[PDB]
């Protein structure tokens, strides 16, 4: 077996960014194969159907595909304001992950971070008074992995646009998560969308592919036309040129898009994401009895609630119900988790559970097949 | 129907840069769709865990190189290899290796974005050990060798080899790298093909980092592969341009079921599409030629990390124009032919299903 | 809320003595008793902090202290002589009646029993 070996994530966090984040569509699989096996048209622009598609999806004129947000935050940074100020506010100093940190990725880009209002109360005069001959953008970043909770203040993509409008500066967001579909619609915590911050006249914004979006690892960056050729014109873009397996994932996944009806059940974030607690409940019974009647004896199991995080993107907040298996030892002893943890783990397909309250825990909102997670937990 | 849309190459150029070059083994296509379908331990070590050391064990069991980094593409891969080993400083590269490739990608550009000095020595067709000796200073950071994969200077030249520039960077103390590019894996002069540079040779002559293509004469993905010293890797890794470098599963998927063709060479010849259309030979195409207007002896190109000569017999079936072309681009599975010497040939190296392509002619 | 990763005061005072860099905290609500006894959510005490090697800890007293307006620095003898001897003090220096609130609202925090 291969290290890039499947595995049955049953942490309860659907979109794991050590995990791959978002599982890809049959659609996707299928134009990613059929790129793969035969030539196709790669350069006879490189990404023009997929510009044409973001921009009837999201409504922007020209769009640019890199190899990630952050190669795309760089892009933008390197290609827009080279050498000028940049202002950000300072509640939005983001990290993700912990490579991707925002004033990093301005001192490589060749920009300089200027930094305005406070880490919870950022006011429009706080960018006004920022704003001079060197400043070279407004850059909104989409604090996707945090929330500030408490006496804040923020100052929303509008008000931003119509100051930059004023002053004539350019202002860009750093969305990431990326959701092209209001997620209040399927019961989800709403996510800014690249449709909203493009309409409300936001000159570039950079979204993630395999975060909320649910298709390939790209980053996408849609807006004006002429900024757009400044990023397509740029010697950094030849490095983060997107491959041609990322653009048939990324045109077939956002061909999805242009369904909504079919979309909660033709795309796999969204239909883990979307998926009823009952069911999980039901699928839960049905699985208890076979482990317990198999090595059940050493630690029972049983179905109780239980909270799953929606993952990468989105608050790490767990926000949705859920049902799970836990394995609860009869003496009370962490070495048989650990031991039971480490089994799991060495199997031809790996089962990730949780070690939560003292007890192994199985989510299973992100288990679609069962067959072959019970032949590998029997 | 897609712009990214199937397309039969009867060119004759087998790795078109603009078709998507190396077409992608079975055994890739399938690891690539398990990542895709289902999650994988991308940054998850089961024994946190880097992304791609399965990777890195793989090239070193291939290569024999101590690590490597996998980044978006071989353009990709100088630039992070000339921000993190030599910024700020001086690069020695030959006058006569100052490569353009496609025409985004030009040396002296890649080491104005990278941070870098570019030394030029020697002249266009002769360059002296002298001429590098003479360039190297306290500012001096490589020695940086790059493989003309798109052109060939012939007749009065002189180049140093990667050898002679090892042994004089261990005596000037100053790291010799090598933007190899095709990267091909085997000996090609086995199968009857042009030879190329290896990533094995260069570095068994002890030159610290090599950087190659992936979807070139490797036949895998689109991809940046930096074998070579520890040291220099890991200046490579903990560079912040990796993050924006990093590669995908996707990629990382197809690379390691394309290297693992090469652990099994005997089936290399069957399991590689790009090495089975390139030995492919020519009494075979004459008889799917003349079963399938008249056919003729034509050469075919290798395409991208070959030199652009044709140097491979094949035959190929002419239409004996413009608007005959124009209406074969708008088939549902367009068929590309070259109009050569007055006439539109239909290269048929690189017809691997007859059945398929029949029915739109 | 989120992915956050905040360094501890004790982390801290170690790095800083590793690095010969006093620590000084402005903990502002200034909180004398564990809240959690109350089942109140637990706010970071000066005592705590004190303890943890500290050099300087600077509180209010009509935040969650429960007295009047001032401003409290509690630490080390010499910065607090660095403080007092400072020409900013005359200007900062408390009044009598906040002195004499301040110093019956500190006797209430000797008396735990009857505090709540």
């Amino acid at each position: 077996q291969s290290a890039l070996r499947p595995v049955i994530n049953l942490t309860g966090t659907v979109l794991h960014t050590n995990l791959g984040r978002a599982l890809q569509a049959e659609a996707a699989v299928e134009a990613v194969a059929q790129a793969m096996r035969s030539p196709v048209t790669l350069e006879y622009h490189r990404d023009r159907a997929l510009a044409q598609l973001l921009c009837r999806i999201t409504g922007a004129e020209d769009a640019c595909i890199v190899n990630n947000n952050a190669a795309a935050v760089l892009l933008m940074l390197a290609a827009t304001a080279s050498g000028k100020e940049v202002v950000v506010s300072r509640g939005e100093l983001v990290e993700i992950g912990g490579a991707f940190r925002i004033p990093d990725v301005m001192r490589q880009a060749g920009c300089t971070l200027h930094e305005v209002g406070t880490t919870n109360r950022t006011h429009a005069n706080d960018y006004r008074q920022a704003v001079n001959e060197n400043t070279a953008l407004l850059m909104k970043v989409h604090t996707s992995n945090y929330s500030i909770q408490g006496f804040t203040k923020a100052i929303d993509e509008a008000e931003l646009v119509a100051l930059g409008k004023e002053l004539d500066v350019p202002v860009v967001t750093d969305l990431g998560s990326g959701s092209l579909v209001d997620l209040s619609q399927y019961g989800l915590p709403k996510e800014p969308m690249p449709q909203e911050l493009i309409a409300a006249g936001v000159s570039l914004v950079s979204f993630s592919g395999d975060k909320l979006l649910g298709g390939p690892q790209a980053g996408i960056i849609v807006g004006k036309k002429e900024m757009i050729a400044r990023l397509q014109s740029h010697p950094l873009k030849r490095a983060l040129r997107a491959d041609k397996m990322t653009l048939a994932a990324l045109e077939a996944t956002l061909r999805l898009y242009l369904h909504p009806e079919a979309l909660s059940e033709k795309l796999p974030t969204l239909r883990l994401l979307t998926r009823s607690a009952e069911v999980i409940q039901i699928q839960a019974q049905r699985l208890q009895a076979p482990l317990a009647a198999h090595y059940g004896a050493e630690f029972a199991v049983q179905v109780m609630p239980c909270l799953s995080q929606i993952g990468s993107g989105s608050l790490p907040v767990d926000r949705l119900p859920s049902a799970a298996l836990t394995f609860t030892p009869h003496d009370g002893r962490g070495s048989h988790l650990e031991s039971l943890a480490a089994r799991w783990r060495e199997l031809p397909v790996p089962v990730i559970g949780r070690i939560y309250d003292g007890r192994l825990w199985l989510d299973l909102r992100c288990l679609e097949d069962e067959q072959r997670f019970l032949e590998m937990l029997l």
